[PDB]
RNA sequence: UUUCUUUUG
RNA sequence: GUUUGCGCGCCAUGGGCGCGCUCUAACGGGUGUAAGUCCCGAACAUGCCCAGGUAGUGGGAAAUGUAUAGCCGAACAGCAAGGGUGUCUACUGUGAGGUGGAAUCUGAAGGAAGCUGUAAGCGAAUCUCUGGUCCGACGGACAGAAAUCGCAUAUAAGGCUAGGCUUCGUGAUAAGCUGGCAAAGAACAGUGAAGUCUAAUAACUAAGCAGAGUAAAUGCGGCGGAUAUAUGGAGAGAAAGAGCGUGCACCUUAAGCGUGGAGGUCUCACAGAGGUUGCCUAGUAACAACGAACUGUGAGAAGUCAGCCGAGCCCAUAGUAGUGAAGAAGUCUCUGUAAUGGGGAUGGAGCGAAGGGGCGAACAAUCAUAAUGUCUCGUAUUGCAGAAAUGACAACAUCUGCCGUAACCAAUCGGGUAAAAGGUGGUCAAAUCAAGCGAGACGGAAAGGAUUGAUUGAACCGCCGUAUACGGAACCGUACGUACGGUGGUGUGAGAGGUCGGAAUUUCUCAAUUAAGAGAAAUUCUUCCUACUCGAU
């Protein structure tokens, strides 16, 4: 009933494109993502019996290139009917669902009225899970064992399918979330309670730990297990706070998300690193593009301002770094558009990079004009038109 | 905001 | 491929060692046998304080200058022999080229042992104590080595910049430290260790704390050593310092003087070897390849001269220049280092170059040369859903944030957060039967066995010892400064030309005028070669 759409030749080569698309990993046999053609060409119709016929070991460990070409089969025959038993506030790893629309809803619900944070963390999920509850739940929507041997075979050796695993088994919670009556949104195992008082919330807590720890067979730990207010609730990336005119909670940038982009800006426009600087401009360009197409539903105009400006003397000690002697800076100034003498002066000064590039002469020999036609995107620009 | 020289990836 | 960078010889204006002569503390005194040393005295100018912000007067506490014989000479200025150019012009050569002019750059950190004048700086045996700096490699500080100890150090120690907050509100001398960091110096600015010295007079018109920012990596502490940029001081010290002249079979020196330049490249003239109807012998950087354009003899010109795996042999100037009897090679013998070495005695003549190519030992890297247990038929079962004949009972799952309070609430007032008041589901055990996938045991049919050779090492970063020179004592540099010895570290820059060697690609040939099956023409990538042009040291 199942097993032949498993086996779909169109599903095997969206499978196909899937995978090359992915380009993953080699595995345990050193086999190359551009030889499973040959692969399916000489060795296919093997595979496709020896999996009619429940034969197949795949080989653990490190996941290797034909494993998860089918395992994208797998998946792409379970995104069809056992997403409809899915709660609409589960918005990881399912299709045409991304992170900003749980944003969105759980601002919408902290926006009427429940804002206290039940942070459950339902750590290292694989290693925890007992096996024979997870194959008795597929197999209280499915019924041909084919599916339960292939996954059962995968599951004590990636792709998509322990991500799809992952969200069949905690569907159950989101299930008893919507029976209990609560308010909640889970992205993939992740999941915060969203109530509006501090005893329900505590008893919340205690009765869902018991819940995993007695009827769905997971164990939480107590490294991210907290109620906690909104103003110290880190979730995916985005910290929340409340807007001095009070109507409203918004959401942000959370501070780790700001240092490690820090960290990666800090990296790119390294002074000492030997590459051209509109190679430096690319990476950079490309960093805010995904960076606020992130955190683009957030408010975070302050925070653009003060990254653009530091983004802006970091490339000007990147540009008086590369010019490096100080006949050179004082062409390349005179060339930019200042009087002699005095970029004699601040390039006889060519040293102590940070004094001349924080303020004076260079501020207007490399602005934020010519940095704009350089081809650097602001911040500002980009944080305006994508909001 | 030192009207200076040299050395290095 | 970074002005110069090679060998040999000469020469001090460099340095020792003596011998004389003179001078040595503003100007003068004393003390003493003896003062260059020890002690004392006058004025002016500057710095600092008499402030409340500054100029100009009046005054004052330390300090410095005019002011020791003299030394040195800026990252100061001028001159400047010499060198270069791919810019132009003259001349001379048959030509490769040469020479003289202009114009411009250069005249350098290693010998015109460059010249002149400065700013600034320095300025006396020896000894005790002390501050600071530097060193005891390189190597993110392992390994490796002759090359300090311990600890810390990259999601970044530590330093530093601009702030913020909390405590709080005498100077001088001056090496050094820092000025948001690759390293180092100089200038300027701010601070400034150690000890000493002062702590006088009158007026006027800072420590901490958290952050944020910034790194081509070192930081802190001990121990040992060095310290003439005449290192900052302190205490002894009747102590030496400086100039000039002169000797010394004294010792040395990369841009000074003289003289050599092989090897390769290039020009010309004769002969041959060709092409052409007497003339051509090249060009494309060289290799290659087109092309007739190659070969010997002879005469010429420019010219060398950069460690990276290289002991050594070979070619040529060449056993020649040059040294050597004011004594070589060899031998013997005391020694020194990690290594290169240095004396003492015989002995009787030898020792002995330069650049560029080949060959290459050694070195490094790379490549080639008797179970157990799984596949596999049956047995006991067990891991996990669903179904309920039926029993045990009204206590259990689950959601809901509070009682009074100043007459009003977030502990904004006192106690508490499974805090009161409450809703909603009834809760648990199943006899037996039972989906689909597995998990090992229990058995037996079938397997199965725990030295040689080639290639590459292109280039580059350096440090250390001695000798020898400089910028700028130390440190950083001068091609690792250079020479000789020791040592680690990285890995094959872009173009262009050739190899179009090897692999793919388009078009033909064969197989069938069929493949990504073999061959050929072309295209692209790749291996390799080339300072030809750039790039790096
Ligand atoms: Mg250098
Ligand atoms: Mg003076
Ligand atoms: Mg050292
Ligand atoms: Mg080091
Ligand atoms: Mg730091
Ligand atoms: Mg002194
Ligand atoms: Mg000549
Ligand atoms: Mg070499
Ligand atoms: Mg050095
Ligand atoms: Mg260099
Ligand atoms: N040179
Ligand atoms: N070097």
């Amino acid at each position: 009933n199942l097993m032949e759409q498993i086996l779909s030749s169109d599903n095997l080569n969206r499978a196909y494109l899937q995978v090359v698309r992915n380009k993953g990993a080699e595995g345990v046999d050193g086999m190359k993502y551009t030889e499973l053609k040959e692969h399916l060409a000489k060795n296919g119709e093997t595979i496709k019996g020896q999996l009619r016929t429940r034969k197949y070991k795949p080989q653990p460990g490190v996941p290797t290139v034909t494993d998860r070409f089918i395992q994208q089969a797998i998946a792409q025959v379970l995104t069809p009917i056992y997403e409809e038993q899915f709660h609409d506030h589960s918005y990881g790893f399912r299709p045409n669902r991304c992170a900003q629309q749980a944003i969105l809803t759980a601002l919408n619900i902290m926006n009427d009225g429940n804002d206290w944070i039940v942070d459950i963390d339902l750590e290292k999920f694989f290693d925890t899970v007992n096996h024979d509850k997870l194959m008795t739940l597929i197999g209280r929507t499915i019924k041909d064992g084919d599916v339960i041997s292939i996954v059962r075979k995968y599951l004590v050796s990636g792709g998509n399918l322990s991500p799809l695993l992952a969200n069949i088994m905690l569907n159950e919670l989101d299930k008893e979330m919507e029976k209990r009556g609560l308010n909640f949104v889970r992205y993939a195992d992740d999941c915060i309670i969203m109530v509006g008082s501090e005893m329900s919330a505590n008893r919340v807590m205690r009765n869902i730990s018991r819940f995993i720890e007695e009827k769905l067979g997971l164990k939480v730990n107590m490294t991210k297990s907290k109620v906690d207010r909104p103003s110290g609730l880190k979730y995916l990336g985005f910290g929340f706070y409340f807007d001095p005119r009070a109507h409203q909670f918004k959401a942000k940038p959370h501070a780790k998300s700001v240092a490690k982009f820090k960290k990666r800006m800090k990296e790119l426009t390294c002074r000492s690193w030997g590459v051209s600087n509109s190679y430096k401009v690319e990476k950079l360009n490309q960093l805010i593009r995904g960076w606020i197409n992130y955190f683009k539903i957030g408010s975070m105009k302050t925070l653009c301002k003060e990254l653009d400006s530091r983004i802006r003397y970091r490339l000007r000690m990147c540009i008086w770094k590369q010019w490096k002697t100080p006949q050179n800076q004082e062409k390349n100034l005179v060339k930019l558009g200042i009087d002699r003498n005095t970029a004699r002066r601040v390039a006889y000064t060519g040293k102590r990079i940070a004094y001349v590039c924080n303020k004076g002469a260079v501020n207007v020999a490399i602005s934020n004009k010519r940095l704009a036609s350089f081809g650097l995107i602001s911040m500002l620009d980009y944080y305006i038109e994508k909001c």
